[PDB]
């Protein structure tokens, strides 16, 4: 059996065990919007972890949870489209300790993808682009501090909404505050 | 009590009711990447619909799940880490029906804005950049479609890595496949 079957396999068995479900707002009811990485431990954890359930927030995951820019980003649209189409009035981002993207680097992936039969010539053509995700990701706490900056001085942000800084851990899911940003 | 007191109070009752959990491994162990939308709708949902569980893949979100390019952004970014560093061999694009970005546009989100007080002037400035991502999502079939394409032809990306598409319904939660990317 394929993954793509199991999936099927699974979508099937949860449709039965499932067969009538209340339809939610498609707003986050508590008008959240939480930006956290795509790390494999934090799936079905994190959010039990922050007691935010199904409906209530928006969340937005990509490895590293970084915005470090102020221009306009994956994880910023996101941001414009939970405030200004769906109503969300504050935003948390959370890290992680123990993320691999600290230890993560132009040139591991460099290796990796030579390995895997990518044109040296397109590896060379990334690689500055590549390193403002992987190289400035100098510690999970940094890249906290970092990215709620990064959001509040976004002109396309408002004042108002504010911008909280989290820290989760990975194993006990322990959540510290980073920064408050009301 | 602030939405940041609510976090903080759920997450100590959460560690209160799991005092010592089994620590998993940091790489997805089906080894494969989920790329899906930030829907409030999907968190806490759209996992248990593929069966997916916890420590077995990696989850990107972003609104509308797409891909429109073939350089990097924060999605991309997050499939070359999956792959080179965490070994993720499968990527499946899950796109949604009533997506919010499909009836989002560079009008709306100004008009949105300018309420915010945010400054015209800015506005202007990133309407051609942010109209790559809002208004250019047409259709949810039609940007699965795409965005497998964009992986697909993303140069980054190796030839014997498959990329499937999905469409996931936020209220059932049936999943139909788009594209099996074998
Ligand atoms: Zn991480
Ligand atoms: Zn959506």
């Amino acid at each position: 059996m394929s993954q793509l079957e199991l999936i099927t396999s699974a979508n099937q068995a949860f449709l039965e065990a499932n067969p009538e479900l209340t339809k939610l707002n498609k707003a986050p009811q508590r008008h959240i919007a939480i930006v956290t990485c795509m790390d494999t431990r934090l799936v079905n954890f994190a959010e039990d972890a922050i007691g935010v359930k199904r409906g209530e927030a928006t969340v937005i995951k990509a490895a590293g949870n970084g915005i470090w820019t102020t221009g306009l980003s994956d994880i910023v649209v996101s941001l414009l489209v939970s405030i200004y189409e769906l109503g969300v009035q504050e935003i948390f981002i959370m890290g992680h300790e123990c993320c691999g993207m600290t230890h993560a680097s132009t040139d591991s992936l460099g290796a990796q993808m030579l390995k895997s039969g990518i044109k040296p010539e397109d590896i060379e053509k990334f690689k500055s682009d590549l390193s403002k995700w992987v190289d400035d990701f100098k510690d999970p706490i940094d890249n906290i501090k970092n990215s709620v900056r990064c959001v509040r001085e976004n002109p396309l942000i408002p004042k108002n909404i504010p911008i909280h800084g989290l820290l989760i851990h990975p194993d006990t899911g322990k959540v510290t505050t980073i920064i408050n940003g009301y």
